[PDB]
């Protein structure tokens, strides 16, 4: 059994990370291909710390400890190490003699000030080169002494990053093999016409952040003198054939050169945000020289002090033929009109507008269906109303996650006003609208009875978000108008269900015949006006967590008894975090016994009982973590043949039962982590049959290792393909001389 | 290490398919969840087979031998096995006493012609029944007698399917948890209001091959009595509110009723191919009964003997409001006209038309702009000029692959007119098209003079597709207007390619600055006017298979000894198939050094200059497997340290060098499947370092199995995880007494 590492199987994984680890294991197996010791506690690599491993193409030792002590050589001997991560070490050199099979190396968030010959000239198969974020905002560091031709020797050198590190001038004698170079933040104020004119090859430059705008930076940032523009040389493009993207983000720029583009028929994504380019966007000639552009980002571009009435578009927008996804947020203005966005009207694949942030105040929401065909109305935060601390392996200057939901993007056009002050809806807020199947209205403050109408004019929505609102459920008819509608998003409306004397009415659930997924979570609900059950013929998952199950299903009230009966579909049921002490017998009973899925996790329950799974057989998983539950039932195997998984962390179970982890036919993971379990006897390992386990989670628990943890261990070896997780996390509590070893110590 | 089976590993499948197995092994890992014992010859199943293996959930035991004899109570002692595969195994009866936990059981294709309370009743956990294919066409065999109520028992069933068996009527008192039921081809004249009354969960209904249309059927069949129409009473579906799927395939309706249709809101996928609809199609009332419907399939509705001028289409397609795709296919008709299709225009999500095998004669082109947003316009097959057989688990009424390759239809929209008689393109072939990215020209006998204009109309093309024609490369500025092409595929032009004395012009290749892959194989490439060599900055990919490589390079010749150095980007080339009894030095020495992956399998070579890998740094993977060569070099580790995988199965090879499976240090897969060696060697094991290999296949050898094959049979123990696979395969030729045997047996 395979310690401290868990090995996954083209290649083989040795995960070995954040274990608490001080040295180097030397028990890695011999067929490991990667190996993964991030995020430990070593000091010290040596030329003895990976001896003969020669099958080791990946070593990770990024974030050690938690500076970093590796002696020259220290790698040398592994002749195939082919990618070497040593991220956020304290390193104040560059290794010396690492091996010249190196394809990737990563010195991320260290402290080099110096590149030199002797550190990566020999290394002549180097492909990736990452250097970025060792001297930066407040700092104390040196600027970075970049040694003549160093980056010479290296003609298979395809990506390099140096951003975030004191440079003043890009380096010179750059190898011509490279694609990618990232030299953002790096305070070159000046790119002259030799900088990179012989990068043929080149797909990406990032030269953001140099000379930036500082206005209202979230880091220390430093501005040229007179907060001036990035000075670029005419030429300094001239023959950068193959570029794709363009990284301009914060540079200062005032005026674009057209020219800058005349030798780029490639150019794909061009990164222009925070700026001070609204005359270029009114005017710009560059707009004209892009006709293979797909993503132009020109977002954080507003003058500071200005609230314009109107964005102010230049015709040449029209002149970007594959144009997909235009990002303007920031540019900050009061009212969208459609004659305002003409230029964009016909360009055939522009499918994303992304107006956020820009305080909008109204909109002719009319214009949106006369552009050729948009898949991504993106209105969030805006003003409408009724009619170390930065990852250093992402984007600086934006989120990269997708602008809207996948699974709600999935299923047609997106219209996302999320985060505005649409706080009721009016009959005609709608209208002129595409066939919107997307809609978020989520945090508008939104107060409205839903009453049947109020979708009518885009009533083909499939996937509704109304979360943190304060819907009024006053009128059984809400948002029966759309029938197609396949998910609701409910979370977050707590504001009226918390209010006993107002009306709650959740009739409509039962009307749709396509809904799947409901999510009441978050609503506090306590009580309901007239019907007092959720009845659907098709939903399959119901997340009920956040509510009041605890005041609804009280000793003394028979009313919500039955209120998840009718969900005669069910499969998913979420109950957590709803204040449970223990549920009713008959309550429970009354849970769909189409159920697969089960969570009762981080409640307060003391109570199970267990006899009553008699009645789920199609149940699978369930989750009863975060409880206070003291002891487990002796006849599991009695009450389920179809439960897989069982999870039980973070309860106060001291005894394991006799034939627990081998009775129950069907359960193969069982998670007993953070209990209270002193020992495992004989008797709960095996009865008439032997486990059919295939992962038992233990770690937590104050396990007594003296021979009467001798039976388990024996177990243990007899039944190697058991998975017990985090081993270095299955600890002696006693007696004090194996206090803190894991049990698979000791003999 | 296991055997006879290959172990992979939230589940472990033992692999045991295809080796020859003449009884369940006893060998299978107690920790094993599925096994697969397809394909062998084994003969009798008992309670002895699988004794003890309760983690066993799945078992395939299909097509054994190459009739199975399995007891009464065979697998009845496996606890928790939910998956049973006994298909093709001429059971005369379905096995008695199989186990209470099945959810699944497939008997496809077997001679069952009695479903009993015996042989089923118990299951009551079955969820998926396949019943199909046990009494069919002209095989010998019985009417199935279907015990009343033998499936009435089974309240979890939800899948069951009898198609392909003598029936004669809908079995009564099916349990109405079913959501898929397949009754096709079962000899059913006429569906009662009482046959699917109570089935208000089902989804899907297969009554295809009913009273089939039988004309120019491809297998034995049997219409009913005077070629009548199945006889579905009107109120037959009244319940099924639920049906998303219909197929009512050869079933010789000559009329739909309407009103079948008015409870089933969510119907999305309606067949009804092979019958009689000309007339339906024309003026059919049910074409307003389906505003959700997403496919309709009504090809080989022709009426026999009748070419006519138009294809009729109602004007009620209009009211298919939700149409993805509309099968059109064997109508027969000769013109295409605009105002034939006007009432799919309006359809805002009709992406797919498929018109192929209607020997149309004429197209308007122009009429496919004016949908709403084609994507797929699909006209292969026609006469355009210019301008046990039968697989269980597929359709049985058409294939299922995807109407384009998915390659070519990622870029864009897709226009496929392979396989008409479009002989040339004239100057006006593709106007009022729109912007085609995906072009499917194949097997049109084309011989244009490709000049730089034929593709004006269209010049967006991303991936062509020029496949078996007969192109005439008489001028060198072919398809240069198509500036976005990445995708070029010429194979099958040898028409002019193999005559000498006209001309052969591939200058234009160099004018592409996005092309990725070209596809030249099978093209008899021997000889090239002007310009011998292929220049490309872009190209990664080209084939070159099937040409004439022992021409170009014959030693007599120096003018083709560059023809590749020119492809300046290429990592991966294919020189399978051209006759190459040797390669020239300097031909080898002149391959792009950029290349990560070269094949050249399936020539004739005897010799190999392994010395000439050391001017290959990025190559990973060497593909010389079916050529004759007789020895291996012994030096291969000073030859490359890049070479990943390296494939020399079916080649004369009878020793490895010492070394060979350990020195070269980033070999990770080593084929030497098929040769002819006797023995390994312990030299070949280990040199200074000891093996990098994860995979090494040896099936096929003639080894020895004498006391010399003792130091490689240590090594295969001290070496685990060097999966050797086919153990079954490798096998001992001699001394005779060990013959036949896996060299695994014998000490
Ligand atoms: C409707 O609009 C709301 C508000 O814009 C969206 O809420 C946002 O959803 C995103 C995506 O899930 C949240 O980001 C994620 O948060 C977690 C951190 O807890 C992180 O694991 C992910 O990496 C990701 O960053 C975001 O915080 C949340 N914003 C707010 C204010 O709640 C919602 O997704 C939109 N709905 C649809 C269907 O698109
Ligand atoms: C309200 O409840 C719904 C239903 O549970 C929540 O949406 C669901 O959120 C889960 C993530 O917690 C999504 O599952 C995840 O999907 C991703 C992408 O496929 C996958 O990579 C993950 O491993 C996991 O399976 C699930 O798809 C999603 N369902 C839908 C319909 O969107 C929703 O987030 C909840 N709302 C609030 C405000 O919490
Ligand atoms: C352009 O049109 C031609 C002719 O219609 C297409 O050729 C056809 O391609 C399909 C898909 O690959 C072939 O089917 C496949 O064949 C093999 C059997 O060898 C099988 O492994 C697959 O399961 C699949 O059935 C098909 O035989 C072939 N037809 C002919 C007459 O050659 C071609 O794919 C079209 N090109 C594009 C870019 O879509
Ligand atoms: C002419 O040469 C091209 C380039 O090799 C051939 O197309 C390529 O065909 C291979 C299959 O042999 C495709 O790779 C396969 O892709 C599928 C789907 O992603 C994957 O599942 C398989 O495991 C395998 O990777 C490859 O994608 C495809 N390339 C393109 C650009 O379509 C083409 O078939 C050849 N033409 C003839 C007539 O043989
Ligand atoms: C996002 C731009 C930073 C400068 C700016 C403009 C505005 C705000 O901050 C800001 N915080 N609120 C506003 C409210 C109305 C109109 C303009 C703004
Ligand atoms: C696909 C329909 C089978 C009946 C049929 C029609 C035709 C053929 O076969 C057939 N094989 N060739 C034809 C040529 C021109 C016009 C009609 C046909
Ligand atoms: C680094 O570790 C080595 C031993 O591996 C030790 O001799 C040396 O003192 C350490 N260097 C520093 C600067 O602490
Ligand atoms: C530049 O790219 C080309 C491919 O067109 C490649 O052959 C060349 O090796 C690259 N330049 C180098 C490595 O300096
Ligand atoms: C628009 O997008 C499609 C699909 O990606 C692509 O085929 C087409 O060439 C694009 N049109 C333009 C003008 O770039
Ligand atoms: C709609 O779009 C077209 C361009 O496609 C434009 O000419 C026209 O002015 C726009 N119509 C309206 C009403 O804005
Ligand atoms: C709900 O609102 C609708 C539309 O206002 C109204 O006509 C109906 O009477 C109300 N429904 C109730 C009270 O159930
Ligand atoms: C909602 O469903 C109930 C049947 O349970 C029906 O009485 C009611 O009319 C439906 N309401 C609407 C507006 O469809
Ligand atoms: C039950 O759930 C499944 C899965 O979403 C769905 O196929 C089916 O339509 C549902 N049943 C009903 C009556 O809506
Ligand atoms: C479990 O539930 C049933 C009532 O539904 C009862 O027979 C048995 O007493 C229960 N156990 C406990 C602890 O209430
Ligand atoms: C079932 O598999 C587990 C490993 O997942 C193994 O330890 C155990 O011995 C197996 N049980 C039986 C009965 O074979
Ligand atoms: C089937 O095999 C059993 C032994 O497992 C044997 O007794 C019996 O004769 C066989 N049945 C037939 C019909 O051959
Ligand atoms: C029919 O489907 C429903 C879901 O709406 C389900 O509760 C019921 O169990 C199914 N019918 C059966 C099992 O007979
Ligand atoms: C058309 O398709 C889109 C995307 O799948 C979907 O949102 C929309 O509802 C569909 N329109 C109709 C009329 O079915
Ligand atoms: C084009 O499509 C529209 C329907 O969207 C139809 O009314 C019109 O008749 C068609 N035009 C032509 C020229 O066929
Ligand atoms: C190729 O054809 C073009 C168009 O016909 C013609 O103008 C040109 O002269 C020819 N190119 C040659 C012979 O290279
Ligand atoms: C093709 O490329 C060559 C440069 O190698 C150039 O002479 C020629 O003009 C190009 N032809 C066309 C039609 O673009
Ligand atoms: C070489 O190939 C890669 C991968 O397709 C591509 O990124 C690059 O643009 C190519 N180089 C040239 C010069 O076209
Ligand atoms: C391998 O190639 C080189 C010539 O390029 C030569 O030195 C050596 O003789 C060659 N080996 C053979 C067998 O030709
Ligand atoms: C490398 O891994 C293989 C298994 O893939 C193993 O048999 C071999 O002993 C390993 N070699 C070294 C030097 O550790």
């Amino acid at each position: 059994r395979s310690y401290p590492c868990d090995e996954k199987k083209d290649s083989v994984i040795a995960e070995c990370s954040n274990r608490r680890l001080q040295e180097v294991p030397q028990t890695v197996g011999k067929y490991v291909t990667e190996l993964d010791l991030s995020d430990n506690f070593i000091t010290h690599i040596t030329n003895e710390s990976f001896q003969g491993l020669q099958n080791l193409t990946k070593i990770n030792l990024n974030h050690n400890p938690n500076g970093l002590n590796i002696t020259d050589g220290a790698f040398l001997n592994l002749k195939n190490l082919r990618e070497l991560l040593l991220e956020d070490n304290q390193l104040p050199q560059i290794p010396s003699g690492l091996p010249e099979s190196l394809t990737e190396l990563s010195l991320i968030q260290n402290n080099i000030y110096n590149i030199t010959k002797e550190g990566i000239s020999r290394l002549i198969n180097l492909k990736n080169l990452y250097l970025a974020w060792n001297c930066y905002f407040n700092k104390v560091c040196e600027k970075t002494n970049i040694e003549d031709g160093v980056f010479e020797t290296l003609t298979n050198l395809e990506l390099l990053s140096l951003s975030f590190n004191s440079l003043s001038h890009v380096p010179p004698k750059l190898p011509s093999s490279l694609r990618k170079l990232f030299l953002s933040n790096t305070q070159i104020k000046y790119i002259s016409e030799e900088d990179f004119k012989g990068l043929i090859n080149l797909t990406l430059l990032d030269l953001s952040g140099n000379c930036p705008r500082c206005f209202n930076a979230p880091f220390p940032c430093v501005p040229c003198d007179g907060g001036a523009s990035i000075n670029i040389d005419r030429f300094a493009f001239q023959n950068l054939t193959q570029l794709r993207y363009l990284n301009l983000s914060s540079t200062s720029l005032r005026k674009i050169n057209a020219a800058w583009f005349k030798n780029m028929p490639h150019l794909k994504v061009l990164d222009l945000e925070f700026n001070y380019l609204v005359g270029e966007i009114a005017s710009g000639a560059f707009l004209t020289m892009l006709p293979r552009l797909e993503i132009l980002d020109l977002s954080f571009n507003y003058i500071k002090g200005s609230y314009p009435q109107h964005i102010n578009i230049s015709r040449n927008f029209s002149k970007l033929l594959s144009l997909r996804a235009l990002h303007l947020r920031g540019y900050v203005f009061q009212e969208l009109r459609e004659d305002d966005f003409q230029p964009l009207m016909q360009l055939p694949n522009l499918s994303t507008i992304n107006l956020g942030i820009n305080f909008i105040k109204q909109i002719d929401f009319k214009l949106f269906q006369n552009f050729s065909n948009l898949e991504i109305i993106y209105l969030s935060e805006n003003r409408i109303s009724p009619l170390f601390e930065f990852d250093p392996h992402s984007n600086f200057y934006h989120f990269t996650r997708p602008l809207i939901k996948p699974q709600c993007a999935a299923y047609g056009k997106a219209l996302d006003l999320s985060l505005n002050s649409i706080f009721f809806i009016g009959p005609n807020q709608f209208e002129n609208l595409p066939d919107i199947a997307c809609l978020n209205l989520s945090a508008n403050s939104n107060a409205q009875v839903l009453s049947g109408t109020e979708f009518s004019a885009i009533p083909h929505v499939k996937y509704l978000d109304l979360t943190n609102n304060r819907l009024d459920f006053d009128n059984a008819s809400a948002l029966t108008e759309l029938s197609d509608l396949e998910v609701l998003d409910l979370s977050y409306n707590s504001h009226y269900f918390r209010i006993a004397g107002v009306t709650h009415h959740l009739e409509f659930i039962q009307n749709f015949t396509n809904l799947k997924v409901l999510n009441l979570s978050h609503n506090n609900i306590y009580t309901l006006t007239d019907k007092y059950n959720l009845e659907s013929k098709s939903l399959v998952e119901l997340v009920f967590s956040g509510n009041r199950l605890d005041i609804l299903w009280n000793d003394d009230d028979n009313r919500y008894i039955s209120i998840f009966k009718g969900l005669k579909n069910l499969t998913r049921l979420d109950l957590s975090l709803n204040r449970l002490k223990h549920i009713p017998n008959e309550a429970f009973l009354n849970l769909p016994a189409s159920l697969t899925e089960l969570h009762i996790n981080d409640n307060m329950l003391k109570f199970f009982n267990w006899t009553l799974l008699q009645q789920f057989p199609r149940l699978e998983l369930l989750d009863l973590r975060g409880n206070k539950l003291l002891f487990l039932t002796d006849s599991l195997s009695d009450f389920t043949s179809s439960l897989r998984t069982l999870l039980l962390s973070h309860n106060r179970i001291s005894h394991l039962p006799s034939g627990f982890l081998s009775e129950v036919s069907s359960l193969k993971h069982l998670d007993l982590s953070s209990n209270l379990l002193k020992t495992i006897n004989k008797s709960a390992l095996e009865t008439k049959t032997t486990t059919k386990l295939s992962m038992l989670e233990l770690h937590g628990n104050p396990f007594e290792c003296t021979c009467d943890i001798g039976d388990f261990r024996r177990w243990m070896d007899e039944h190697l393909n058991v998975k017990i997780p985090r081993l270095v996390d299955v600890i002696c509590a006693s007696p004090g001389d194996q206090r803190g070893k894991s049990i698979v110590s000791l003999e």
